[PDB]
């Protein structure tokens, strides 16, 4: 490959036959940092098999996302992906009936009804999971991070997967699974950025089976119309009930891998301000009201800007032409694969957000406490001043239950437990490199902390 002048700059390496994707890898958003500084808001860089160029322009997001002249696509290889990482081989309108059943499920209606099975579960989880001791005004002390990982994970499924006559049972395999999920959770970037030894990638080969025969569609009652509705389709158009069960296992990756470490970072921050906790507890004290609480939907934002790191990924279908902010006109090669980093070009934009790295509870609240949605670069318009989700059709179709999870979950811990850190003078832990790109990041260590009935 060669550069032409109408094309961006494309940085072959200083090894050239190993590219870039070592340091790329090893801290993505550290690597990304220091390539926009060299070349600016836009470069080509090789990865794996294809050709990357990231965007790293605030300003040029609405111009992609929304792509006019249909040049770019998602769903191409998005379908590649799946197949690679869980073995999932997509049918005609599998996706249009998963985004479909998504709407008529986890939205409005639906998510009403889901959202009350969803508290009765995280009531159940959270009062018997606990730990307890004769002695009511006894602190039981945990690390924050599995906490909060169990209790959503285990509610989030047994709301969604459904359950048996035996609920104790239930919470026993939901817990089993958990132990499970986390160890596949752990290696996942090093599985897709194929850096494992040979026990791991066999190990992650047990944890695939060990999920499909789980899961399995041949074996309870009463599980998420989202989930009964989909396998419904697959049935139809004839998929195995062994390419079934790989759905299965994909779902519940998508579904429990990022409300739970969401929720610990949104609880964490809580414990780390006085004043935030204060301010979502008073807001607390007045069935499904989850409409009225602006304080804690700014609390959950500033948790996803601060740290919810996705990459948006579009293949360029035919030639792209971009111009940019400043003024260049740039040409995106069919086959190229178009990227974005919003974390880095929006959330720790210091121009849009001021003092970025900062935690600041009422940052999506205006002075008079309504919701705040103007955001600006340059003195310029942003409309994704928050990317959390994706954008497009690949945007997170569960986002609006995954913030009733998150937020019931928080209400629930601040209103009946009293919290305390272990070390609350030892600051808070940083992000996990390794993970950068991967949705929600998980810590680099694990905070101990206390808790016990109020
Ligand atoms: C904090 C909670 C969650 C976060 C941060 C999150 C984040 C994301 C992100 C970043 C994507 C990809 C966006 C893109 O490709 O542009 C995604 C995709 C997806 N998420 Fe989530 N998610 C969450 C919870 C959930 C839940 C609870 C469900 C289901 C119950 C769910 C189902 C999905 C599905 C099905 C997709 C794929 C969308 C598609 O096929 O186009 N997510 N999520
Ligand atoms: C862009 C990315 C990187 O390099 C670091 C961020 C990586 C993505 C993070 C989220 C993700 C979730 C899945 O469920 C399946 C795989 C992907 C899409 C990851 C695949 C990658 C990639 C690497 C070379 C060629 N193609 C894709």
């Amino acid at each position: 490959r060669q550069r032409r002048p109408w094309e961006p700059p494309l940085d072959k390496g200083t090894v050239p036959w190993l590219g870039h994707a070592m340091a790329f890898r090893k801290n993505m958003f550290e690597f990304l940092k220091r390539m926009r500084t060299k070349h600016g808001d836009v470069f080509t860089v090789q990865l794996g098999g294809q050709y990357f160029t990231f965007v790293m322009d605030p300003l040029s997001f609405g111009s992609i996302l929304k792509d006019t002249q249909r040049k770019l696509d998602f769903g191409q290889y998005a379908k590649k992906l799946v197949l690679k990482v869980f073995g999932y081989r997509s049918v005609q309108g599998d996706h249009e009936m998963i985004h479909s059943a998504s709407t008529k499920h986890l939205r409005g209606d639906g998510l009403k009804d889901l959202n009350e099975t969803m508290l009765d579960s995280l009531s159940f989880v959270m009062l018997t999971s606990k730990g307890w001791s004769l002695d009511a005004s006894c602190w039981h002390e945990d690390s924050l991070f599995r906490f909060c990982y169990y209790i959503l994970f285990t509610a989030g499924y047994l709301s969604l997967f459904g359950y048996t006559k035996d609920k104790e049972q239930d919470l026993l395999q939901a817990g089993e699974l958990f132990m499970e999920f986390r160890k596949f959770d752990l290696l996942f970037p090093r599985f897709v950025y194929s850096l494992l030894w040979p026990r791991e990638w066999l190990e992650v080969g047990r944890l695939q089976r060990l999920f499909h025969k789980m899961l399995s569609v041949s074996h309870k009652e009463g599980i998420s119309n989202w989930l009964g509705n989909m396998l419904q389709f697959l049935r139809e158009q004839g998929v195995p009930s062994a390419m079934q069960d790989k759905f299965n296992f994909m779902m519940l990756w998508a579904s429990q891998g990022n409300t739970g470490p969401t929720s610990f970072w949104a609880l964490l921050y809580l414990l780390k301000h006085p004043e935030a906790i204060r301010a979502v507890r008073e807001e607390a004290t007045q069935l499904g009201a989850l409409q009225h609480t602006p304080v804690l939907d700014s609390v959950v934002e500033e948790t996803l800007r601060l740290r919810a790191a996705p990459t948006l990924l579009r293949l360029v279908h035919e030639d792209y032409t971009l111009k940019m902010s400043s003024g260049q006109e740039y040409l995106f090669r069919h086959g190229d694969i178009l990227a974005l980093f919003p974390y880095l070009s929006v959330h720790m934009d210091p121009d849009i957000h001021p003092e970025p790295t900062v935690f600041k509870y009422d940052r999506f609240l205006n002075p008079n406490g309504s919701r705040k949605v103007d955001f600006f670069k340059t003195g310029k318009k942003i409309h994704h001043y928050t990317m959390p989700w994706g954008s497009g059709v690949s945007i997170c179709p569960g986002r609006f239950f995954a913030l009733s999870e998150v937020k019931l979950f928080i209400l629930l811990m601040v209103t009946h437990f009293d919290l305390e850190l272990v070390d609350p003078d030892t600051p808070l832990p940083h992000v996990d490199p390794q993970r950068w790109g991967f949705g929600t990041m998980q810590p680099s260590h694990d905070v101990r902390f206390r808790y016990r009935l109020h």
